[PDB]
């Protein structure tokens, strides 16, 4: 039931995942672990587990600023895969590059913890990242509270997608200009979404999954933006992010930002 112009959208943003999704983290390598003023303090609950090829496991119970070097690389990680993914869309190609680099610092952490929804496992309270798994040791927590509301949607891999080019092309991130040719393409993005919904879900329980989607999106934006601040107070006095995130999170918009630059002509 939906457009022939659905289809193709839906068949790019698919292709696009597939080709820049690494869901077993196999390619997360090289990356920091822990050892063997007050409102940054109050900024900052998880075992980390590291199973060996093996049978053998590492696992790391916590006791602060230990974690950041390996939650940095993470992110980094998770970052370079969503820049990917935008570069493989022809909408977001055709886009001037000062604005893909202002989408991208704009929807980068929403990209993430959309891509991290799809490995949650909310009877477990764990993020299932391959051989790492980050288990809540323990619904208050905004960005707890959208994992397990977001999975108990049980959405498809197609409507994750969706979520994630609707998030991706916001027309009200700072720095666009393209306001627009941006918001055009968000709307077709939400209409493709709203069509797969009513052609492939069976009408009555699924009623109104379209809205409950959107307003997850609404508030991921909201958590962002929290997460944002809260970012730069504990780099402000305990400086961790890398080079990338600094540019993403801004710690002439082409020169402020030459990484991003240089991996969107990659
Ligand atoms: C609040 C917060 N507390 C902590 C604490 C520890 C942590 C990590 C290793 C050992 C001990 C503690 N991790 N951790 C994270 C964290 C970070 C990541 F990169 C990340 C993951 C998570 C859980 C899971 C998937 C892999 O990636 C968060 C936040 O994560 C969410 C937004 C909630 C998802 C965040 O982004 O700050």
């Amino acid at each position: 039931g939906l457009t022939e112009e659905q289809r193709m959208m839906i068949r790019e943003l698919m292709d696009a995942q597939m080709k820049t999704f690494d869901t077993t983290f196999s390619h997360f390598k090289n990356f920091r672990l822990p050892g063997v003023w007050s409102q940054v303090r109050k900024d900052l609950k998880v075992s980390l587990q590291l199973r060996g090829e093996d049978g053998s496991v590492w696992n790391y119970k916590p006791p602060i600023f230990s974690l950041l070097p390996h939650m940095a690389d993470m992110s980094t990680y998770m970052f370079k895969g969503i820049i990917s993914f935008a570069k493989v869309i022809s909408y977001f190609r055709d886009l001037p590059i000062e604005d893909q680099i202002s989408l991208l610092k704009g929807a980068a952490f929403e990209l993430c913890q959309l891509r991290f929804n799809t490995v949650f496992n909310a009877e477990t309270g764990t993020w299932e990242c391959g051989r790492l798994s980050y288990c809540l040791e323990d619904l208050l927590e905004p960005m707890l509270k959208f994992h397990y509301m977001l999975k108990k949607l049980q959405l498809h891999e197609e409507e994750y997608v969706l979520m994630q080019a609707i998030s991706l092309f916001s027309p009200d991130r700072p720095g666009v200009l393209q306001h627009r040719v941006v918001d055009q393409l968000q709307e077709q993005f939400a209409i493709t979404l709203k069509s797969y919904i009513e052609c492939n879900r069976p009408q009555p329980a699924h009623r109104f999954l379209f809205l409950k989607i959107m307003a997850m999106l609404t508030e991921l934006r909201s958590i962002n933006a929290q997460h944002t601040q809260r970012l730069l107070r504990i780099q402000d006095i305990h400086p961790f992010a890398t080079p990338l995130m600094q540019e993403l999170f801004g710690i002439s918009l082409t020169e402020r930002h030459k990484i991003l630059h240089r991996l969107l002509q990659e």
